[PDB]
């Protein structure tokens, strides 16, 4: 079998193997609320991993892991509109949220700049995009790969249902490094898909920690951030 | 564990756990070439099936399976153009390629209806589709679902590009009845991706086969169909 | 993922997936009654192989796979003592229940000899050793590695336990070239094991056809040969 | 799939998904010493465990988690007798090294009682049995089931081989709350095994955490205590 392999169909309240930060949390239904859902809504930041860190690549022998993750969630609005999205990413183990960060960075990053520094590859789901505070941001609401910053390399426009649950299924292929996000809405048949070259052996250490993040900036326009199922598996 | 999982990193000549159909072989490089590579080139169609039956769903629990399966294709145009396509399929055990079939209908269809009895659903990259031989296709190469009849039901537009190495991703989910195709070309980050409602039990019987199919209706205009890896598993 | 990996938690009534030989069958409770179970009791053979062969190791590269299989089963003997015995085997591709066998050779054997053009490795596990009619077999009710020969190679008493169920799990370390067998009684914490060195390579072809299979050699002495559910995986 | 899996070929040097818990080390070859291997040899005690804690069983659905691990260990010792033994266990969730422990518990022990706080479930495979300090322990080498207490609640003959490697392959069957340890020493084909019943649920906490322990109480009778590899797998 593979290095590395769990399946979580339902999350239960205080996941033993599962770390918190920030606002994250998991109510007594069983879905991980990664945004903070409250009345009256408040401003919010939260990111949840899983406990173990992953050998991502090995420096001993040059070999770089191949991983697929599959997941389900929900962004739910009050309005038409929300803010401020979700992400998956893959961060130095143990990573904690940067200090001075901003719903905006989804609690990965300090700054808006491309530094290498940073080690940190994420897939985000932006709905926001507005130029007054996210200025890096495309003219729609999207799907993007991040590599030590959160200006995108590489986006697409993602055809966001409020309250419909997505199926994702993100792939990474180490020989021909590249990663495949395959975004798809059940209940109407909506899909998105996005595909982009990235050597993770250059970007982020040997042990690195996975999980998701998301914020919301302005409890005006609120949403949630709750992500329901996730399977992993990675193989060196 | 699930009910089954298989891989298949190369392809082996005469390889015992695969039904080799009409002109479908494999090379001595290890890919399965489900369509005649031959010079000169020839009018040809072939099929390639998983040995064992698969338990699609269960007559006695009503419960259906989910499946999933990757791929990497190969769809080499000696023109800038090709013919006619490739196609992966679930067909009823042991499934023979219908009697008086066309590469344009992949080996799986008997003729251009509708009938329930065909009991096949397929998955099709159609390289052609002009009207005067393929009056049901679109105006353009595409990905098709296929359901009981050669006519999708739900067609996108296929960026093929020559000679490129495709990754698909295909994936259904019993609980919602959906079907997701996830296409990508690692070389040039192009991809694609279609989702479709389907249900299985009311289509395919019990015990299915599942395999690859394809065709070149015309030598003139030559195209292989190569599969150079598999991955399938299901569960009840 | 490994080469190949499939679970039966049940089996169901004439399962696509398998291929019955002899008396082998299926009963509406879901059992794979190898034996044939039926009044009045008569003399029977049977063996039921998963549906597609295994590539056990290949003569391109060398590599020798390493399997492990997990099953459980019930031998029900009307009296206190009951023949014949039940067994797992590999044999080679769709290999057929040689002629003129009998229930002491649990239909894998033609004669009691040593010959390796019989290409057969199997788990015995032995009820009948009475010397009038199975002169190779120990004292005891045993467990059996049979290598080529129904003669065991190597085999260790068997405190078999009527009625109850068994639980034996099956390991093969091709680095090490060894086999164990691992049987335990849950009922009342009964259990035994046996390991033994054997080269695949050396003695079954590159590819395989995994099952069991039984025998009732005397319709006096009945019992039956229930496999309740069965867990095998392989890779190269 | 299933809840978690995890695969260990080889270990490396401060590998970051393990919690290494006194001399527990790993050397540059890449193998696990949980007990210390020095020149001079000196008295020592450790213990390795899986960063990642196990939710073995369900207070909300009552449900029991049935497990399956399979590792590879060696214990040579420079004289023709060693101490003190190796331990698989699972405790409570980021379980520290009880107080005033001793080699002879393995670490898992604050003292020789059957205390149900102890909440410790673990397979151990004792070295030393003299009555002067281990008066618990049986007239020899053993192989044995602990519960709450280092007085196992079932042992069996341990026939150990000087500095050969042993495959021991441990399954849990919830729903029969039956335990099977199977070792064998691939060298000779030497091997032992035994069964007992324990309620998981009714002993461990929820969440544990898994791993291995050992000790060496005298310098003297010196013996390494080297886990080669380790593959875990959980499922409610
Ligand atoms: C050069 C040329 O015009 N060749 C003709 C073929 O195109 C034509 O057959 C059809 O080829 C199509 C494209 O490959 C297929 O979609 C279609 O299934 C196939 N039709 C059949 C019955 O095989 C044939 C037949 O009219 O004539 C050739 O001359
Ligand atoms: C050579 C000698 O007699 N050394 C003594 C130790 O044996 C003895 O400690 C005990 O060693 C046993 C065997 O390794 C262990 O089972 C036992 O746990 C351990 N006892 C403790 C408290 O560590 C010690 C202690 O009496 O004295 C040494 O001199
Ligand atoms: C109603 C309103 O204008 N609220 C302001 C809020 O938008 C604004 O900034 C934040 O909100 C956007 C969208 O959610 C995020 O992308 C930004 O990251 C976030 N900025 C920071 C620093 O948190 C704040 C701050 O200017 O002011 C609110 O009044
Ligand atoms: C009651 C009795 O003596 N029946 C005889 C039967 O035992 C005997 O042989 C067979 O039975 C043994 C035990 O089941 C098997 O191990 C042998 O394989 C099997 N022999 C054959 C050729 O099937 C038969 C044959 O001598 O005679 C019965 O009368
Ligand atoms: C279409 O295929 C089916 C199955 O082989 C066959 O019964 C039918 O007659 C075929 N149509 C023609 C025109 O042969
Ligand atoms: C035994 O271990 C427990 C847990 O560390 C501790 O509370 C207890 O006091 C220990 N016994 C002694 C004598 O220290
Ligand atoms: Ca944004
Ligand atoms: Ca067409
Ligand atoms: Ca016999
Ligand atoms: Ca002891
Ligand atoms: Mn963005
Ligand atoms: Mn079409
Ligand atoms: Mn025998
Ligand atoms: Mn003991």
């Amino acid at each position: 079998s593979d290095d590395l392999s769990f399946n979580f169909d339902k999350f239960v309240p205080n996941q033993k193997n599962i770390i918190f930060q920030g606002d994250a949390s998991v109510s007594t239904t069983g879905v991980l609320q990664v945004t903070k859902v409250s009345k009256p809504t408040t401003t919010s930041i939260g990111r949840a991993l899983y406990a173990a860190p992953i050998q991502i690549w090995d420096s001993i022998t040059g070999k770089v892991a191949s991983f697929a993750t599959s997941f389900s969630f929900v962004v739910k609005a009050d309005k038409s509109d929300g803010v401020d999205g979700l992400a998956f990413f893959l961060a130095p183990a143990n990573s904690q949220i940067p200090s001075g960060s901003s719903a905006g960075m989804f609690g990965l990053f300090s700054s808006s700049d491309s530094k290498s520094s940073n080690q940190i590859i994420a897939v985000e789901f932006d709905t926001y995009f507005g130029k007054a505070y996210n200025p890096w941001d495309p003219d729609f609401k999207h799907i993007g790969i991040d590599v030590n910053s959160i200006k995108s390399i590489k986006t697409v426009k993602w055809d966001w249902r409020n309250g419909e649950v997505a199926d994702v299924v993100i792939t990474y292929r180490a020989p021909t490094k590249s990663l495949t996000v395959c975004l798809s809405y059940p209940s109407d048949g909506t899909s998105n898909i996005i595909t982009a070259s990235v050597d993770l052996k250059a970007i982020l250490p040997e042990w690195v920690s996975v999980g998701f993040s998301g914020g919301v900036g302005n409890a005006a326009e609120f949403e949630t951030h709750d992500v329901l199922s996730w399977y992993f598996t990675s193989n060196l």
